[PDB]
């Protein structure tokens, strides 16, 4: 099996954690994760120029994001291996213009 881990931070309380993980090299590419920070709605956090973009995440009253999705398109495992991209978030949904408020890299479980 494949897994990969990403830190994200945006500039002090905004931080999180998606891991991913991979049965093949077309295996289902699980996604999941656990963010904070936020706010209570939704926050576009998915992997920008690979094809892991889904809809939006949600907070909780403490900012508390959780992620849990199934989504298999990125393939971490093969020729078209995601594994060693950058990952961001927007500013909101359908917004257009917003400089990401984090970021992050997508690497292998060390």
């Amino acid at each position: 099996a494949t897994k990969a881990v990403a830190v994200l931070k945006g500039d002090g309380p905004v931080q999180g954690i998606i891991n991913f993980e991979q049965k093949e090299s077309n295996g289902p590419v699980k996604v999941w994760g656990s963010i904070k920070g936020l706010t209570e709605g939704l926050h576009g956090f998915w992997v920008h120029g690979a094809g892991g973009d889904l809809g939006n995440v949600t907070a909780d009253k403490d900012g508390v994001a959780d992620v849990s999705i199934e989504d298999s398109v990125i393939s971490l495992s093969g020729d078209h291996s995601i594994i060693g991209r950058t990952l961001v978030v927007h500013e909101k949904a359908g917004a257009g213009a917003g400089s990401r408020l984090a970021s992050g890299v997508i690497g292998i479980a060390q």
